[PDB]
C-alpha cells in the first residue's frame, strides 16, 4: 500500500495569512514562537504576520537567526529559544531554510534524545509529534509546509543530511502570494526551478504511484505555464506558482525525488549554493541520464511544457523535454553551468560520494554509480 | 475571505491491503482500545473480521457497536454514543460506507462536545470546541469519501429530514482505503455508490465555490470513475482499487468547496423514503446537470471529454448535451432505473419534497440559483417518460 502525509488543514490565495489569528484562537494556542530569518524581518514580511497577531492579541516570540542552508548551529540556537520563550506553538515565516529549521526544533523539543541534530538523519525513530507548526511559505517554492522532509547542514562534516519524519508536517500552512511578491526574479527563477524539479523527479522515482502522477503532472504544467510571468513580476503568475510548488510537494514528499535532488545537497554543503540554482543547473543534465528509464512520462513533461510532441518518436520527445527545462533556465537567468556559480572541478569525487549516500538519490529510476555521478557533475560543470 | 481552506487526512493509506497498515498506525499513535462502528450486513460478510483478525493477532483491543442503519438516524447516534462510553474506548474506528462513517463521525464530536448531545444541536457549522475521539475510517464503498469529508448526514426522524453537520473537528486522523474491503460491495451498490462518487465529482467541479486546486481533483475524479465504473460492476479487480482511489478523490474536492441541487434533491429522497443516496443521485444527476447547463462555463466539455466523448470541434452546446447523454449512457449501462417513480416517490409528495430541496444546505451550492418551481419541475422531469 501507499502513504500520503499531507497537510490536515491548509489555507491557499491572497490575503491566506488572514487566516492565521482564528485558526490559532480555535486550536487554544497561547504564545508562538516565529522561526525567520532578518531579511524577512527588514524587507517587512513577518510584520505581515506579526500586525494581524497584535491586533487579535496573540502574544509571540522571534528567532531570526535562521541562515541559507541552515546548520546544526542555527538549529540547536532557535531550539532554545523556544525553550526558554514559554511557546507552546511555532510559526515557520519563510522559504525552505526557515521552515526546515522550525521542523527541526518542533521534532526535538517533543524528542529530547536527538538534541545533537545529527542523529534525525534518515527516516527519524522519533516517537512524539513535533511541536505544532503553523507554515508560512514566502519562497514558491520547497513546498516545506506540507513536507515530511527537511535537511540541515553539518559544518563540522561538510554535510547536508535529509531528515524524514511523518512527525514534523505542519499543522496548518497558509499559501499566500502577498508573502512571496517581494522575492527578487532571481530567487522567483531559482525555488520555481526547484518546484519545477520536485514534480519532474517526483513524477519518475521509483515510488512513483498514481496519485503522485496526477498531483506531479499538474505541478509541471501549472509551474511551466506561470514561472516566466511570474520573473517579470505579474501577480496572477506569482499566485500560481504558489499553487504549483505546494501541489509538487503533496506529491514528492510522499513518493521521493531523485539523483537532482542527491547532487544539489552536496553543492549548498560545501559551497553554500542556493539549493534552487543547484537544482536548476543539475535538472537537464540528471533528465538526460535518466530518460531511458522512465517510459513515456517525458512525452508527457514534454507536452505540458509547451512542446508539440504529437508525431515525435520516444527519443525525440525525450530530447524534447530534455531541451524544454535547458530553454525555461535560460529564460529566467539561471547560469548553465556549475564553474559560474562556485564549484571546484578538484571537488567532484568527493561530491560525488555525498551525492551517492544522499537519501534521496535512492529514488532515482536510473540506479547511479558513483563514476556516473562524478560524469553527471563534469557534465554540468561547463560547455 | 478570498483565501480558499482544504480540509485533508493528515495519514492517508491507499491499495489493496491498506487496512494491513492500520496495527502499526494504532501502535505508533498508543491507544488501547477501539471501538469498531459498523453494522449488522459487514460483520456477517465477514469484512469486519478482516480488520479485527489483524488487530488479534496484534494484540490490540476493540469492542464493536454494529447498530448502524443506512441513512443514519438520531436514534442510532445516541446508542452508539452510549456503547462508545460504555466501552472504555479511547479512538474509533469506523468500517463500512458513509451510514457508518458518518455515525461514527457524529459519535466522535458529541464524546468530547457533551452539550451536542441531542444531535440536531450539530446541524450546519457546528461550534465544537474539541476536535472528534479520533476516528480511523475505513471505506467498504466506493463511494461517499467520508473518510476524508468535514461533512456528515444524520436523519431526524421526528422531523422527517436529513441534516448536513459540518466541522473540520470531525476529520478522521487516518483513513485506510483498501479495494480488497469493497470487493463484496453487489453489483448494484457498486453502480449506486460509483455515481454518487460521480455526482460528488461533477456537482464539486461546477459548484459555486470551485477554485483552480477542487477544480484539478474534481476532473481527475471524474476521469478515474468515469473509466473504472463499468469494469468494477462487472467485477474487474483493477477496476475496483481504481474506482477506491476516484472516489477519494472527489471526497478531497467536494467535502472544501461543495455540491450542488442533485445532493439537495437526492436528501429528501432519503428522508421521506430511505431511497439509498447513490440511486437517488444517480436519477436526478443528469436532469440537474440540464438545468444547470448554462451556468458552467466550458467544464461540460472537460466532462465529455474525460467521460470518453469525442468533444474535438464540438460546439459548446454540443459538448453540453454529449456530457449530459454520457451520463444517462453509464447509468444505463451500470443498471440503475431511470426514473423515480421506479424507485418509490410519489408524486403528490413532490411539493414537500421541493421545499425541503430549496432549504437543503448543499442547494445554495449550485451555479444556478434554483427556485422552488424549478426544483417541482425537475422532480416531475426525472419521475417518469
Ligand atoms: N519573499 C521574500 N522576499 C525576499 N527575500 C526572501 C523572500 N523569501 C526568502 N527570501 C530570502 O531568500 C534567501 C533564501 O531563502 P531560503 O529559505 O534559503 O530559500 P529556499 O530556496 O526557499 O529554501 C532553500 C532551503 O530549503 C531546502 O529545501 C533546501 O535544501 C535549502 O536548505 C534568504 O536570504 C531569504 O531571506
Ligand atoms: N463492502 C460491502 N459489502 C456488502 N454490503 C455492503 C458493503 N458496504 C456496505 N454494504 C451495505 O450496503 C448498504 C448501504 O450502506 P451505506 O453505508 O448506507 O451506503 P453508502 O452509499 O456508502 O452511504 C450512504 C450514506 O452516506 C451519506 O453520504 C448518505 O447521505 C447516506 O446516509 C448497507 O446495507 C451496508 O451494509
Ligand atoms: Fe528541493
Ligand atoms: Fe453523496
Amino acid at each position: 500500500a501507499n502513504r500520503m502525509i499531507l497537510n490536515e488543514t491548509a489555507w491557499f490565495g491572497r490575503g491566506a495569512v488572514g487566516a492565521l489569528t482564528d485558526e490559532v484562537k480555535r486550536r487554544g494556542y497561547q504564545k508562538a514562537l516565529i522561526v525567520t530569518d532578518k531579511t524577512l524581518v527588514q524587507c517587512g514580511v513577518v510584520a505581515k504576520v506579526t500586525d494581524k497577531m497584535d491586533a487579535a492579541g496573540l502574544a509571540w516570540a522571534i528567532y531570526d537567526g535562521v541562515v541559507p542552508n541552515p546548520t546544526i548551529t542555527v538549529v540547536k540556537e532557535g531550539l532554545g529559544v523556544f525553550q526558554n520563550s514559554g511557546a507552546d506553538y511555532l510559526i515557520a515565516i519563510g522559504g525552505g531554510s526557515p521552515q526546515d529549521t522550525c521542523k527541526a526544533i518542533g521534532i526535538i523539543s517533543n524528542n529530547p534524545e536527538f538534541a545533537d541534530v545529527r542523529s534525525l538523519e534518515g527516516l527519524s525513530p522519533t516517537n512524539k509529534p513535533s511541536v505544532p507548526i503553523l507554515a508560512i511559505p514566502t519562497t514558491a517554492g520547497t513546498a516545506a509546509e506540507v513536507t515530511i522532509g527537511y535537511v540541515i547542514t553539518d559544518e563540522e562534516k561538510r554535510r547536508k543530511f535529509v531528515c524524514v519524519d511523518p512527525h514534523d508536517i505542519p499543522q496548518v500552512a497558509f499559501i499566500d502570494a502577498d508573502m512571496m511578491d517581494g522575492m527578487p526574479p532571481a530567487l522567483k527563477a531559482a525555488t520555481g526551478v526547484d518546484a519545477l524539479t520536485h514534480a519532474i523527479e517526483g513524477y519518475i522515482t521509483r515510488g512513483a504511484w498514481a496519485l503522485t502522477d496526477a498531483l506531479h503532472i499538474k505541478a509541471i504544467e501549472i509551474i511551466a505555464g506561470a514561472l516566466r510571468g511570474s520573473v517579470a513580476g505579474d501577480k496572477d503568475a506569482g499566485e500560481e506558482m504558489a499553487l504549483g510548488q505546494y501541489v509538487a510537494g503533496m506529491g514528492f514528499s510522499n513518493v521521493g525525488v531523485g539523483l537532482v535532488h542527491g547532487m544539489a545537497h552536496p553543492l549548498g554543503a560545501f559551497y553554500n549554493t542556493p539549493h534552487g540554482v543547484a537544482n536548476a543547473i543539475l535538472l537537464p543534465h540528471v533528465m538526460r541520464y535518466n530518460a531511458d528509464f522512465t517510459g513515456e512520462k517525458y512525452r508527457d513533461i514534454a507536452r505540458v511544457m509547451g512542446v508539440k510532441v504529437e508525431g515525435m518518436g520516444l527519443e525525440e520527445a525525450r530530447n524534447a523535454a530534455v531541451e524544454a527545462v535547458f530553454a525555461l533556465n535560460r529564460d529566467v537567468g539561471i547560469p548553465p553551468h556549475l564553474r559560474d556559480v562556485g564549484v571546484r572541478k578538484e571537488d567532484i569525487p568527493a561530491l560525488a560520494q555525498a551525492a551517492l549516500d544522499d537519501v534521496c538519490t535512492g529514488g532515482n529510476p536510473r540506479e547511479a554509480t558513483l563514476e556516473d555521478i562524478v560524469e553527471l557533475y563534469h557534465t554540468a560543470w561547463t560547455s
